[PDB]
């Protein structure tokens, strides 16, 4: 066997027996021998056993050399930033993002926020600590606590221009996570009204587990925008990294068309610039990159695929359908911050609501939706779906399991890199009536 809490991207697993102290002091010592030199960014997340796993994954990076910046509760973004910005070795993020309260992980990262994934250091990571019995030794270097959000506060300001705001009211859904505090920082420096669902920061989670794609999350966001007349509304999950936006009528706006409308954003302030994009919806986002001047870049889903892309194409933006904004000034790194600003300033500048802005967009380029299914033979499931469509030829791209464009619609059928499970995403050029029946006939062929 191995430690099952050690994953294709980071470390998530059930407390105690997955993940506990005695691992994370573990983790640390063996995090300091895969880095270069420097001191070692530590941040966590709402979670009751947060601080403890952080503790201990401080005494082992002590333990062997290394010191360590406590930036304290915190999103996984700032994990990110402020490895970059204070030009440390590495960092580590205790967070179990969105999953059950008994759950807690690591998200890892080296020089620059560049990520630690199962073949770049976490699974020899993993093997280090499946094997190291040695005695704990003790601390020969010290933590320091730097708590200061200023400089965050300031790069994430520095994507609007402040005097072109207006006063948009808008719902912010934190989940019981850590988005709130965030936002209350930022509130003074802006000129929104702010209607705060789920707001305070409480690990035992007494509204649900931030999740804002379960219904009844979506559902709180929902109500507040439309009982409160507000112009859009935002959720995040539990650590921020991700952000789901409402708009004036309480609709969740598909993630796919936020990719385009970003996109656009970005690129009037850095014209002509590269943007990365995900291989599971892509007309829209290759038509609004290049209608606003902007050069498309195709790659394979997962934010260490895209950060590395966005890296060898100096790439201004990427985006994913599945919530996660990349953003060059930002070490490469994904924020659930930055998007809502880009948006609410592309509201105040536009004149036009969110749901407008993205409206002729969803009737050209209709979507299923990520769909998934569990089935018994993955392989054979995915061959009679091939097979069926064989004889109408499609273009076929193998980037992430496989893309299949018909002319009028697509397909993009993956296997997970998180869970094990089959995903599929289709697309229309304008057509509901088609791509309700390719996404119903592609699902029979798949639970056949
Ligand atoms: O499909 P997955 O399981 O392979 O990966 C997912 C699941 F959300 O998580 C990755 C990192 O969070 C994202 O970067 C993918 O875009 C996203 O889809
Ligand atoms: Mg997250």
């Amino acid at each position: 066997m191995t430690l099952p809490a050690f994953k294709a991207y980071d470390i998530r697993g059930r407390v105690p027996d997955e993940l506990n102290e005695d691992l994370a002091r573990r983790i640390g010592v063996a995090l300091a021998a895969q880095l270069d030199q420097g001191p070692v960014v530590l941040g966590h997340d709402v979670r009751l056993a947060s601080p403890a796993l952080q503790e201990a994954l401080s005494a082992g990076l002590r333990a062997s050399g290394r010191d360590v910046i406590d930036i304290g509760l915190c999103g996984t973004e700032e994990v990110y930033f402020q490895t970059d910005y204070l030009k440390a070795a590495g960092g580590v993020m205790v967070t179990a993002s969105h999953n059950p309260m008994d759950y807690n992980g690591m998200k890892l990262v080296r020089e620059q926020a560049r990520p630690i994934s199962s073949d770049t250091g976490l699974f020899a990571i993993r093997d280090t600590v499946a094997a190291d019995t040695a005695a704990p030794g003790e601390p020969t270097a010290s933590e320091q606590s730097r708590t200061d959000k200023t400089a965050y506060l300031e790069h994430l300001l520095s994507y609007v221009d402040r005097s072109t705001l207006k006063p948009l009211k808008l719902v912010v859904n934190a989940g019981n996570g850590g988005a709130g505090l965030i936002v209350d920082l930022l509130a003074p420096h802006l000129p929104f009204e702010f209607v705060r669902v789920f707001h305070e920061p409480d690990g035992n989670f007494p509204n649900g587990i931030p999740n804002p794609l379960l219904p009844e999350n979506r559902d709180a966001t929902a109500k507040a925008v439309k009982d409160n007349g507000a112009d859009f509304g935002i959720a995040w999950d539990g650590d921020f990294d991700r952000c789901f936006f409402f708009d004036h009528t309480g609709r969740f706006i598909e993630g796919y068309y936020l990719v385009g409308l970003l996109a656009q954003a970005i690129l009037a302030k850095q014209p002509g610039g590269k943007v990365v994009h995900d291989p599971r919806l892509t007309w829209n986002t290759v038509e609004q990159v290049e209608e606003a001047g902007g050069i498309p870049v195709l790659c394979k889903s997962g934010h260490a695929f895209i950060k590395e892309k966005m890296r060898s194409e100096n790439a201004v933006y990427g985006g994913e359908m599945s919530a996660h904004h990349y953003f060059r000034e930002f070490a490469y790194a994904d924020s659930g911050m930055i998007p809502w600003l880009l948006i609410a300033e592309l509201v105040s500048q536009s004149g036009r609501s969110l749901a407008d802005l993205v409206e002729a967009r969803m009737q050209k380029f209709p979507c299923s939706g990520e769909i998934n299914f569990k089935v018994a033979d993955a392989k054979a499931s995915v061959a009679r779906v091939m097979e069926h469509y064989a004889s109408l030829s499609p273009e076929l791209d193998y980037t992430d399991g496989i893309s299949a464009d018909f002319g009028q619609w697509r397909f993009n059928l993956r296997s997970s890199n998180t869970e094990p499970l089959l995903r599929l995403n289709v697309e229309t050029r304008g057509d509901a009536a088609l791509l309700e029946t390719r996404t119903q006939e592609i699902s029979n062929l798949l639970r056949g």
